[PDB]
RNA sequence: AAUAUUAAAAA
């Protein structure tokens, strides 16, 4: 039960050049009327919601209890009809597998009740209509396609993209409908995702594998096909084709791996799964020398076995995987824009039975809305100059500026990780040569040769050097690492350096360092700079939002979740009242849970910290939160902003900072197109950098807001969505958004504006950073593994 | 790991 409300919009912006915008989001007509809400009891009750279709597809067509109408069903409980069914709880036996379903009146929802929430703003959204709305809208394409989340996809038609390792790309579609002032939305984005191929089991063992002399598996190898086919379906071509599941690979080859068989006579013998496929199926294996799939002793030979169709690949893909699969989905802003309203032509949502049952229409052109480009800030650099920056099209550089307080870098190390043959002595000079060099321009001097510099080779050669150059080196302000490209030294470099001895580490590929860039250079800068206690830059003072007349603290908040492994929360808070610097909190927890449990005591260190370096108690806390699956909204902002607020409590009794909590969110299928062809930017051809939205496709009566902070350099943007869930300090929208924007200015690592404000940035590098911490059981030692060393607590070692 | 953006997240 919500009892914090989320606050109304106070308005709507003014300020920013307006743009001409399109959303991939048609407007939804619904009739004002009652729908019937049905419970669906199916019985077995844990079928696949494919078979749960099924059954009521077939109790549809088999029972007209339903008369002439055409029912929507979501594959679980809920089914719902557009006039009354004529019953009063009714049970069925079907046979289609024998199934008994009960079917009983739950509910009418009224979607009279769904407009006026819509055009008045005087009532919350009933979700129940909302709710019945989507099943109604979906229904058909879940009996066409493979629904997967919010998404549908086929077989591949006409198209082929592997991904190696038995996996390839399906494409598909995105499909939510969610309120608007006015009219419910819909909307459609193209989608894909990746699935398992339909091939034989031999075919994706030898993917796996890199199987291009016929021999058993190597130990090595068959762990490795284990992991990755435990858990799938494979379906049996012996028999005419059955399909099981797979959950274990037999240590022995098909000759030799015996189950028990009971025999006429009554005795029962080992067999082995060779002997038995020839006697029961005159097969002679092709592959005996190969192990057999466990599924269910039952033995399955690979050869008698294909992964079966459509299954979604859960497992996380590699490096080039990924890369692979970036490339085949990547697609200019007016490529999707036109994939999509491609999409919704051949779709004739108007023509599809069920909508026509439920008396909806659904417009086929694209939203208009106008936005506004929001007006950047300049930042303010140091040095004699102290120059200002004055972003363009979301970018700046470096050039004829220096830090704003940039560290004289006195005792700095080299450890070359990467072998001397590919990274040799002259090569390591002159990669330092250009970096002193660059650096001197930045403001960042660093001074003279190195104290040490040395080739070393694995992840254990680096705790006894990080040792050693903390005892030898006094006053050791960084170690430089080259590393020779993916590898486990990386993992163990921020190990030692963040947690056990607390020193500031640098590293970098040994392709930079054989062939250097200015850029690239000048890159490194703005990280070592701030990794040893400097400031890059820091928005110009005056113009600014009114928070900053008092002390204001920004925090920043992610959790990442595993792909056994804990969940990891991060929360950081700004230090200054820039706001430039930034200390970090992180912890393991739960895995999977989505509330951050220790919330109170990350937010007390971090007001702790704030007071210590600043000598004032913040009475405002601004709090980004990133990582918040749609749909829990309310329960993450319920217990956060008690846990915020306990923080203050416990501090001191009547301590009361104004919160505003914000959700941010880039994980949605919102897409936003320049209706105006000629304000298109670059290649991509996205939205400029700055780009709001606040009216027409956001929340008929909350605090909601796009904002696409970045310029868009490949694919189509994201733009960042910004929930307002709540606010004591009473941002107007234009004073909010500006805010936002500007704290996607502050992100050190970069001279561009980024998709999202530095403090969620952040958090979401300190828990990535946790992971590599954790590389390496029992709760206790998982957290020690996280906890940064105390010469590390108050350092942007994150950076 | 210079960096941002970008797809997904019966036997």
């Amino acid at each position: 039960q919500q009892v914090f409300q989320a606050p109304r919009r106070p308005g709507i912006g003014t300020v920013g050049k307006p743009i001409k915008l399109l959303a991939n989001y048609f407007e939804v007509d619904i009739p004002k009327i009652d729908v019937y809400h049905y419970e669906v009891d199916i019985k077995p009750d844990k079928c696949p919601r494919r078979v749960n279709r099924e059954v009521v597809e077939y109790m549809v067509q088999h029972f007209k209890i339903f008369g002439d109408r055409k029912p929507v069903y979501d594959g679980k409980k809920n089914i719902y009809t557009v006039t009354a069914l004529p019953i009063g709880e009714r049970v069925d036996f079907e046979v289609t597998r024998i199934f008994k379903v009960s079917i009983k009146w739950l509910a009418i929802v009224s979607w009279r009740m769904l407009h006026e929430a819509l055009v008045s703003g005087q009532i919350p959204v009933p979700l129940e209509s909302v709710q019945a709305l989507d099943v109604a809208m979906r229904h058909l394409a879940s009996m066409r396609y493979t629904p997967v989340g919010r998404s549908f996809f086929s077989p591949p038609e006409g198209y082929y993209h592997p991904l190696g390792g038995g996996r390839e790309v399906w494409f598909g579609f995105h499909q939510s409908v969610r309120p608007a002032m006015w009219k419910m939305m819909l909307n459609i984005d193209v989608s894909a995702t990746a699935f398992y191929k339909a091939q034989p089991v031999i075919e994706f063992m030898c993917e796996v594998l890199d199987i291009r002399q016929p021999k058993p598996l190597t130990d090595s190898q068959r762990v490795r096909f284990t992991k990755e086919i435990k858990g799938l379906k494979v379906e049996v071509t012996h028999c005419g084709k059955r399909k099981y599941r797979v959950c274990n690979v037999t240590r022995r080859p098909a000759s030799h791996q015996t189950f028990p068989l009971q025999l006429e006579s009554g005795q029962t013998v080992e067999c082995t799964v060779a002997q038995y496929f020839k006697q029961k199926y005159n097969l002679q294996l092709k592959y005996p020398h190969l192990p057999c799939l466990q599924v269910g002793h039952t033995y399955l030979p690979l050869e008698v076995c294909n992964i079966v169709a459509g299954q979604r690949c859960i497992k996380k893909l590699t490096d080039n995987q990924t890369s692979t699969m970036i490339k085949a989905t990547a697609r200019s802003a007016p490529d999707r824009q036109e994939e999509i309203s491609r999409l919704m032509k051949n779709a004739s949502y108007n023509l599809d039975p069920y909508i026509q049952e439920f008396g909806i229409k659904v417009k086929d052109d694209m939203t208009e809305v106008t936005g506004r480009v929001l007006p950047a800030p300049i930042l303010q650099y140091g040095g004699r100059n102290r120059a200002i920056a004055t972003p363009n099209q979301g970018v700046w550089d470096m050039r004829g500026k220096q830090f704003y307080n940039g560290i004289e870098i006195k005792v700095w190390a080299i450890a070359c990780f990467a072998p001397q043959k590919q990274c040799r002595e002259e090569v390591l000079k002159n990669f330092t040569d250009q970096l002193r060099k660059i650096s001197k321009d930045a403001g960042m001097p660093i001074q003279g040769q190195p104290c040490f510099c040395k080739y070393a080779q694995g992840a254990d050669s680096v705790e006894p050097m990080f040792r050693h150059l903390k005892n030898t080196y006094s006053g050791l302000q960084l170690i430089i690492v080259i590393l020779p490209g993916k590898t486990p030294v990386y993992a163990e470099v921020k190990r030692v350096g963040d947690t056990l001895l607390g020193m500031a580490t640098q590293c970098v590929q040994v392709k930079n360092v054989v062939k250097t860039s200015p850029q690239t250079l000048s890159n490194l800068c703005l990280k070592i700079n701030v990794k040893l206690g400097g400031i890059n830059n820091i928005l110009v003072p005056h113009q600014r939002s009114a928070v900053f007349q008092q002390p204001v603290i920004f925090l920043g908040a992610d959790v990442t979740h595993p792909p056994k492994k804990p969940s990891i929360t991060a929360v950081v808070g700004s230090m200054d009242a820039h706001p430039s610097r930034y200390c970090a909190t992180v912890r393991v927890q739960r895995p999977r849970q989505e509330i951050i449990e220790d919330l109170s005591y990350m937010v007390r260190e971090l007001l702790i910290q704030f007071y210590k370096s600043t000598r004032f108690k913040p009475t405002r806390i601004i709090f980004y939160r990133d990582g918040v699956p749609e749909g829990q909204l309310p329960q993450i902002l319920h217990y956060e902003l008690l846990a915020i607020r306990d923080a203050c409590i416990k501090l001191e009794k009547d301590y009361q900072p104004g919160i505003t909590y914000i959700v941010v969110q880039k994980r949605h299928h919102t897409r936003l197109f320049c209706a105006d062809k000629n304000e298109r930017i670059g290649k991509s051809g996205n939205i400029p950098a700055g780009t709001t939205v606040d009216t027409n496709i956001t929340h008929p009566f909350e605090f909601d807001f796009y904002l696409c902070s970045h310029a868009g350099i490949q694919g189509t943007s994201r733009p960042s969505h910004y929930y307002v869930l709540w606010d004591d300090n009473r941002f107007t929208a234009d004073e909010l958004q500006i805010l936002t924007y500007q704290l996607c200015h502050t992100y050190v690592r970069c001279t561009r504006s980024v998709s999202i404000p530095a403090p969620a940035y952040y958090a979401r590098l300190v828990a990535f950073r946790a992971r590599y911490h954790l590389v390496d059981r029992d709760p206790q030692a998982l957290a020690k593994a996280v906890q940064v060393h105390q010469d590390t607590l108050r350092t942007m070692y994150f950076a």
